């Protein structure tokens, strides 16, 4: 019933991946977001094919 085994610490699968995915997504959304903030994002008539 002892406070040393009444909890586990959090899953370091999710927690340590949180730091990875947060850093990847931020670093993507800002790095991509800086240049995309001028224009570029037409989609449709520029969606891999120009049509």
């Amino acid at each position: 019933v002892q406070s040393e085994t009444v909890e586990p610490p959090p899953p370091a699968q999710l927690h340590f991946m949180y730091v990875a995915a947060a850093a990847f997504v931020l670093l993507f959304f800002v790095g991509c977001g800086v240049l995309l903030s001028r224009k570029r994002r037409r989609q449709h008539g520029q969606l891999w094919f120009p049509e």
